[PDB]
């Protein structure tokens, strides 16, 4: 009411970007929820640098409301008369204009902003809001902020750029019953009533305002001390206090394993991590609060699996990197946003690896990051790592593949260039120069070219100002050529247009006979290289180690598969992961014959580690969903696989025994199993589960999902479900709840699944954090491939007012279509997406999934016949 909205253009708030003579010093920030009633008030000082004259100030705010008349001062301290104050809702900004202008802040004085605002904590994951969980039978309350990327501005007025860094001195005021946390300290608690608190914090270091968090809770805490002296505690609610105690070691590990790292002190006092009860992504690094989703932060070592306690580590562990990597040293601009989360999606794993010796981590990298973003990443639909975005909703679309797992994958490629300790005493030199401050790519590059003098910016520019990567085309065992590898052959190469022309300076190494040797290839080297005796064969890009693919000729190639059958040892765990991977791919590709590919799965039968099976298991589930209504290629592929991973699947049994990586290896082989419909695979779920039906046995936690979905797939019914229905709302571990919601998701029953999507708009149900896990697992179910499908179009409206088109999770979950494979499917695909082209965040994943789903149909066409060859000539 007070600023209404006006559409008046002519002024710098058009512009999209924040101008460059304003920037704020510190916030004073205090707000007041009404939990009980789902709103809050607040009121925030600014004090701000001013370089050029304006008759307006500025700033973000979503949603949220001004209640009073803005109040400006001089920077010696008098009061500024205010003509209006208005919203533009184009560029998200509150508008205030000025009777004068003047300009100073020539001296050490500032100007001092103060607003009254007031907003809603329901309806919402973003901002600052409210939810609540269950204790003793009593309803209990919690609230907590989210702003990564753009959603401060709904906490709170203010400059929401990453590199409009200020202080912060925040209070908050709340019932007494409640304690209260922020990024620092407490440094002060008064009595407003016999009812209410409040609670000052200490000043912040300068910040950026995504990383600005506060909340009001009612949690119990486990404690430990680094040694540095600081405390870090995790907090939790008392039911669940038992299951903090995992996250709480690797916490205190990991923050000792870094400081150390990165030579280089924690900026504040303390650190404090707590989950959500219901929390809209993975986890997010505010600094000295780091706020989860429970799955990736609480583990019950009776009940919770090894994947899990490895996707704990992990996160706790990128979450960690952040304190570092985001929060001291900050991105410029949202483009540069992998210098961020490419940072921590690479050292997250060198955190972890310290912490859990066992845990083959380094190798794990290329299952978790390098294979799967190549295949991203070789799509005409990808981007560059520095990405052009314009608005709120490509901000946001950029959180992705891209910024984590490619940004991962060439740092890790840099570093073996560059050698361990050269990137080491190049990260801190950066983190160093940058504290508590912005910086760019190029600055990143400068700095590591410090710790080398080799020519850092040359290189990795071109891996990093345009998007796909090169596949090595080798001529004579010895010569090698690049070239883009794009996984449509119809494509055109050179678009988008690129500046480098899709030419890459490969930093390129190989092992001749157990030496391992290393070449810089040019760009310029138009034709190619030669490798540097008496060679009958090259192993190039050992371990998968460069970001790049590597093409063998035909009859190399043939030589492999054969050396594999007669002994698969001579080649390192990764190398055959990594052969197999490209192999496969390049026969998607086009590259290479389907036969040739096919060759190379023959001597499976005596493969026992984790890294191959992973991805042999990747490139076949393509494959066979690729056929999954034809039955004619289907009983073949399934029966060949089948007879592949029976003996290993046999050896391990079903039965939690041995280390990390064997218990994990054990459930992708028996899942595996499973899904090619081994009988006697399939009989040990349908037994498990119909025991845990018993309500007594407590499954084995590495083989609990597997016997939840193919249990309830071969033998669930209504009063099974039902009854995994009950289990799922009584258990407070997250982990346990998100098992058993897979499990519910794989009933082969329309009506059962119908129901399932119903509870979908039920939040007494099913948690808003979790609405599109359900939605995924549903589209994996045969039936619900298009159950799922055909409910997020009729429900499209509903979502969109639920979450918004900025919400990331929305935006993606059309890729639940990335399986479809006819031109029917596609037709429906396209018609619904020009019923609803207001796409927001989901423009990217729109552009992707129909990109695959093109390939797809491609691919059938060009690969039915070979592929059906190579099976009927072998069965
Ligand atoms: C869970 O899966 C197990 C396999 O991983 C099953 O155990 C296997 O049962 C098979 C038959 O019951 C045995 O295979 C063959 O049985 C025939 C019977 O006619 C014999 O001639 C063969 O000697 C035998 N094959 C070999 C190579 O010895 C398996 O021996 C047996 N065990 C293993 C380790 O494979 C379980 O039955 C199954 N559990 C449930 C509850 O269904
Ligand atoms: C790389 O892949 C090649 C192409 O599939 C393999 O060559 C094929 O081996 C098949 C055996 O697995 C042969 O099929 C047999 O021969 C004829 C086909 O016309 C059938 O009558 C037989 O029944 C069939 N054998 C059985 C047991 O059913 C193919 O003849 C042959 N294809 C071609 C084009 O030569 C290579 O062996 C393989 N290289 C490796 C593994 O190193
Ligand atoms: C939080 O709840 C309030 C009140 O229930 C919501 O405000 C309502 O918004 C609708 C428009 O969609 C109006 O029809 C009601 O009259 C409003 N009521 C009041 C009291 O303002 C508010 O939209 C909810 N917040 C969110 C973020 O969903
Ligand atoms: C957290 O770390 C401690 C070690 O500091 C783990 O140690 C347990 O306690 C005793 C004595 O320290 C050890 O002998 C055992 O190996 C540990 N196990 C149990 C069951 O007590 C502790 O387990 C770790 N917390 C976890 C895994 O949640
Ligand atoms: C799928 O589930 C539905 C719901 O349970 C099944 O239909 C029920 O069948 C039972 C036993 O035959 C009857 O007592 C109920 O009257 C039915 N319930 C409803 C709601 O219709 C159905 O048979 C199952 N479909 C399968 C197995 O294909
Ligand atoms: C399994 O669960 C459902 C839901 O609790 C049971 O209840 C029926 O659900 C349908 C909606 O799907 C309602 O229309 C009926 O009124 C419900 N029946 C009631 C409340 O008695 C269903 O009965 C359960 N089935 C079994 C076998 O336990
Ligand atoms: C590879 O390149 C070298 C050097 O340019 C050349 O001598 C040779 O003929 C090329 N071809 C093969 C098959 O080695
Ligand atoms: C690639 O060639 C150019 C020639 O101008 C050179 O500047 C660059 O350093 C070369 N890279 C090498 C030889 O590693
Ligand atoms: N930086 C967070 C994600 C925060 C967000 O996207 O909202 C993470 O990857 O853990
Ligand atoms: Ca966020
Ligand atoms: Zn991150």
């Amino acid at each position: 009411d007070i600023c209404p909205a006006s559409e008046d253009e002519s002024g710098q708030w058009k512009n999209f970007r924040l101008p460059d003579f304003v920037n704020p010093v510190h916030y004073d920030l205090h707000v007041k929820p009404l939990l009980e009633e789902d709103t809050y008030t607040g009121t925030v000082s600014i004090s701000i640098n001013l370089s050029a004259p304006t008759r307006y100030l500025w700033l973000h705010l979503r949603e949220t409301r001004i209640t009073r008349l803005p109040e400006l001062k001089r920077p010696s301290g008098d009061q500024v008369q205010v003509r209006r104050c208005f919203e533009y809702k184009k560029q998200e900004y509150v508008v205030v204009e000025a009777e004068e202008e003047l300009t100073p802040s020539s001296g050490d004085g500032l100007y001092l902003l103060t607003m009254e605002f007031a907003g809603w904590l329901n309806g919402s994951l973003v901002g600052f809001y409210r939810t609540t969980y269950t204790e003793n039978g009593r309803v209990k309350s919690i609230a907590a902020t989210d702003h990564e990327p753009t959603d401060a501005r709904k906490s709170f007025p203010c400059f929401d750029e990453p590199n409009k860094k200020a202080t912060y001195t925040i209070s908050i005021t709340h019932p007494k019953e409640y304690g209260a946390l922020s990024n620092m300290p407490v440094a002060k608690e008064e009595s407003v009533d016999d009812k209410w608190t409040r609670t000052t914090f200490e000043k912040s270091v300068p910040m950026s305002t995504y990383l600005v968090c506060f909340a009001v809770h009612q949690f119990d805490s486990v404690k430990r001390i680094s040694n540095s002296g600081k405390p870090l505690t995790i907090y939790v609610q008392p039911e669940q206090k038992h299951t903090a105690e995992y996250a709480a070691n690797i916490t205190k590990s990991v923050f000792d394993y870094f400081e150390e790292y990165f030579a280089m002190n924690y900026s504040l006092p303390k650190l404090d991590k707590i989950a959500i009860p219901d929390f809209g992504t993975g986890a997010m690094e505010n600094w000295g609060l780091i706020t989860y989703r429970e799955t990736n932060l609480l583990y019950d070592p009776k009940e919770s699996a090894s994947s899990n306690q490895q996707r704990v580590a992990t996160v706790v562990a990128h979450e960690l990197v952040h304190q570092w990597f985001g929060n001291i040293v900050t991105m410029d601009w949202w483009e540069d946003l992998w210098l961020n989360e490419g940072f921590a999606s690479f050292f997250e794993f060198l955190g972890v690896n310290h912490a859990e010796t066992d845990w083959q981590m380094r190798d794990q990298m290329l299952l978790e990051d390098v294979l799967p973003v190549q295949e991203d990443d070789s799509l005409m639909s990808s981007h560059p790592i520095i990405v052009t975005v314009t608005t709120p909703d490509e901000i946001t679309s950029v959180f992705d593949g891209i910024s984590y797992s490619k940004g991962s994958s060439i740092l890790r490629m840099l570093e073996d260039w560059i050698k361990p300790e050269n990137f080491q005493k190049g990260c801190q030199m950066y983190l160093e120069k940058y504290q508590f401050k912005n910086a760019k790519t190029s600055d990143f590059w400068a700095a590591l070219e410090e710790a080398s003098r080799l020519p850092v910016k040359e290189v990795m520019d071109t891996w990093t100002r345009q998007m796909g990567y090169p596949v090595l085309n080798v001529n004579g065992v010895k010569n090698i050529t690049q070239k883009r590898f794009l996984l449509d052959p119809r494509a055109n190469p050179s678009q988008p247009p690129s500046d480098l022309g899709y030419t890459w300076n490969i930093p390129v190494k190989w092992t001749e006979d157990n030496i391992t040797s290393s070449v810089l290839f040019n760009r310029s080297e138009k034709e190619g290289i030669t490798l540097n005796s008496g060679n009958a064969f090259l192993k190039i890009n050992p371990d998968h180690i460069g970001f790049y693919r590597v093409n063998y000729e035909v009859a190399t190639w043939d030589s492999i598969a054969t050396a594999l059958s007669l002994n698969h040892k001579t080649f390192s765990s990764a190398d055959r992961a990594s052969l197999i991977d490209d192999a496969f791919a390049l026969a998607r590709a086009q590259l290479l014959d389907y036969k040739v590919a096919l060759n190379l799965t023959k001597y499976l039968k005596r493969e026992e580690n984790f890294l191959p099976w992973q991805r042999v298991i990747s490139a076949v589930t393509y494959i066979i969903s690729m056929f999954e209504d034809d039955k004619e290629l289907y009983p073949m592929i399934e029966e060949y696989f089948q007879g592949q991973v029976k003996p290993i699947a046999d050896s391990l049994g079903w039965n939690d025994a041995g280390d990390h990586v064997t218990k994990l290896l054990r459930s992708s082989v028996l899942g595996f199993a499973c899904k090619m419909g081994d009988r006697e695979a399939l009989n040990n779920a349908s037994s498990l589960f119909e025991q845990w039906l018993n309500g007594t046995v407590s499954l084995p936690v590495n083989l609990r999902l597997l016997v939840y979905r193919y249990g309830m797939q071969n033998s669930g019914n209504e009063i099974s479900w039902n009854y995994t229905l009950e289990q799922y709302q009584k258990t407070s571990l997250a982990q346990e709840k998100e098992k058993l919601l897979y499990g519910l998701a794989s009933v082969k029953n329309v009506t059962l699944l119908s129901r399932y999507l119903d509870l979908l708009k039920d939040t007494n149900l099913i948690k808003t954090q979790d609405v599109f896990t359900v939605i995924r697992y549903i589209s994996y179910n045969s039936y619900g491939k298009n159950m799922a499908w055909n409910w997020i179009q009729l429900n499209w409206d509903y979502l969109v007012n639920r979450y918004t088109l900025n919400n990331r999770n929305l935006g993606r979950i059309v890729t639940i279509a990335e399986p479809f494979n006819t031109e029917l499917q596609l037709w429906q695909m396209e018609s619904f997406f020009a019923k609803y082209p207001q796409a927001g965040a989901g423009e990217k994943p729109r552009e992707q999934v129909l990109e695959t789903v093109k390939n797809n149909i491609e691919w059938l066409k060009q690969h039915r016949n070979t592929i059906r060859e190579w099976f009927f000539n072998l069965l």
